[PDB]
């Protein structure tokens, strides 16, 4: 098993990933989670993450691993009404069974006093071997850590797999002053995006849109979770993605962004990857966020994921909502 | 037990409501279902009553009953957002166990075929004692049976138990064009509305604002149906108030729960007699229900001091019914 870190910012899709990861013990060993302010509120959020890990200690062998909230700061924030959704989840009835919540309110104390951002930097160099991170929000966390530590720190990361962008496919920024170029996760935080691509000593792995639109939350797969209600982790799988399925009245839409992300992390058969110079828009355009092919001499390269195995990712949850 | 028909409109406290009614089986024997594409997608509340009923069935032994859609189109419809909760029911692993789909699978042809406004009104005429109403959606419903049929109809309703309205606090319709006094399954369609407040012969019990205000949906309560989640009814009842814990007019309180609760015991909330309009026109007040001086004008009994404590043990103890 190798060291992750998952750098998260508490939607549904990042806590589909969390438990993609802490499930897959043979494959990932989780040493630590982080909560960015972004997608949820971050108290709601980092209680969501305590929660889940509880349940999946208490019902399998997950060794607990430090919790931390983010310091970062938006640049521009999601939308009120989708960082609601880590409050909706804090008071899911699977995620607080008594003894769980319990051994949670146990060991929240050490795990409110971390910095995010430093238990980042921490958990990557402090390790022995070489610690891969998946980042399923902004860029904010791996940026800071690249602004303080520099090769000192990126030479200790195997590689970042982010969740983020949009390279040859439209973006999901849909706002009055957007022109729709631009991804979220980029959004929020261009110029931290900006920093971590542009890195020339940290490898990256980028599931931009061009293939997370391949994989909709969709109906009848979301209900094969239904066949697995024994299962406490196909309860919470199933609940969260039910929350995400397309609406009929509707005419934007959920994907399993994050969730093909962290798979890719569990086993690189899910995506195969094209080396592209990815910058990054940090004006204040119409296409702010974006993320571009640039032509800039010695300019590093970013693995962007491409024709992802939809029914192999779709499969591998499916199996991994059953360890407990 | 007495005869209970639900006529809802497939929100999450819809749902809840139709989970006290079935569970409390002592009091109550729900002897049908109605859906009106209100605050819903008709299609997605359709499949979650028949799911809710059909997991109902083989875990309590729930007599099973038709459950038909609504013709009913709206005056004034719903925001799109509120009306998408039930699709999100639809797709929930408690909803979603094989053997209780493949029930659902089974039965479904049969209630896809009633049309809803007909079914409420044979059910209730058909019946050998009389048929309380719990209505939780608008009223156009009722309001059709009573247009149709009038008093052939009306004899044989024991009492309609109404969520709707706003007496003496503000309603929920905050838009541009209105001044905030309507509610809005009222508001959904007001001309049905104004029928069933008026008709005479119709005993009304009405939840109002006035009364539901009472009781937010907050997180410490929700959390506590993670005490009892060896019951399937409390996964499914914690997932549905969990869902609405987050909002902020747009705060979400167990409006269709408390009704249908006064349903199950009217021990619920005591009630004062109301001559009850509803305004029709359009102006800012569209949909609001006023008192009227009409004379003679049939009273409708409002809800007032409900008993919170009372419906939240009710419901914590009704969703370990399974
Ligand atoms: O832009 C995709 C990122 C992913 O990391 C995932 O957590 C959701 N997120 C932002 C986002 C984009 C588009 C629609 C959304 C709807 C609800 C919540 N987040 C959304
Ligand atoms: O006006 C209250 C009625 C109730 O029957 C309940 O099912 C919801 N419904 C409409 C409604 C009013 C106010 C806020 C809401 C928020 C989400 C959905 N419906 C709402
Ligand atoms: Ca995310
Ligand atoms: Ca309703």
């Amino acid at each position: 098993a190798k060291n992750v870190v998952l750098d998260h910012d508490g939607n549904l899709d990042d806590f589909v990933a969390m438990v993609l990861l802490a499930s897959n013990t043979e494959k990932v060993r989780l040493i630590g989670a982080l909560c960015t302010d972004a997608d949820c509120f971050v108290e709601n959020g980092f209680n969501v993450t305590g929660k889940i890990m509880c349940l999946m200690h208490n019902n399998m062998n997950l060794p607990l691993f430090p919790i931390g909230k983010s310091a970062a700061t938006a640049v521009n924030p999601f939308p009120k009404e989708w960082r609601c959704l880590a409050k909706n989840m804090d008071d899911m009835p699977i995620l607080n069974i008594p003894e769980n919540v319990e051994l949670w309110d146990k060991i929240k104390a050490e795990n409110e006093k971390y910095e995010g951002q430093q238990l980042l930097a921490d958990l990557v160099m402090n390790s022995e071997e070489k610690v891969t991170i998946c980042v399923t929000g902004p860029l904010s966390n791996v940026a800071w850590c690249i602004d303080k530590y520099g090769e000192k720190f990126t030479s200790k990361v195997e590689e970042c797999v982010i969740m983020g962008g949009a390279v040859d496919v439209r973006g999901n920024v849909f706002l009055p002053s957007t022109d729709g170029t631009a991804e979220w996760n980029i959004y929020w935080d261009p110029a931290s995006a900006k920093t971590v691509f542009g890195c020339p000593g940290l490898r990256r792995i980028m599931f931009s849109l061009d293939s997370t639109n391949t994989v909709p939350v969709r109906s009848p797969y979301v209900q094969r979770f239904g066949e697995q209600t024994n299962f406490l982790l196909s309860i919470l799988v199933g609940t969260m993605w039910a929350m995400c399925t397309h609406c009929e009245l509707l005419r934007d839409g959920y994907y399993a962004w994050d969730a093909l992300t962290a798979a890719y992390v569990v086993d690189q058969k899910v995506a195969n990857v094209d080396p592209v110079p990815i910058d990054v828009v940090v004006d204040k355009q119409p296409n702010e966020g974006a993320t571009v092919r640039t032509d800039a001499e010695n300019y590093p390269l970013t693995f962007v994921a491409r024709n992802p195995e939809a029914e192999f990712f779709l499969d591998m949850l499916l199996r991994s909502a059953r360890a407990c």
